[PDB]
DNA sequence: TTGTGTTATTGGCGTTATTAAGGTAACTTGCTTAT
């Protein structure tokens, strides 16, 4: 469903989208938040457990 | 004023440098481009 959103009229597939989602937000040289974000984002939240 | 000397051009010629056309048979098979 997501696929479709990404690219309307865009018959999908079985092995292409388990690469663009995961490749939307999980690709270290495609998204990252550059030792701030990470803090930025732990301290709003307090989780330490979460690798900075 | 009429004779003998240029000339300026102007279609023909060839010459060739430049452009266009075509052909190889080891196997090859679906981006998305990013305030």
């Amino acid at each position: 469903e997501i696929y479709k959103v990404l690219r309307p009229g865009d018959p999908p597939a079985a092995a292409s989208v388990k690469a663009l989602f995961e490749g939307l937000f999980f690709i270290e040289s495609r998204y990252s938040l550059s030792d701030i974000g990470r803090m930025k984002l732990n301290a709003r939240l307090g989780s330490d457990k979460v690798s900075k």
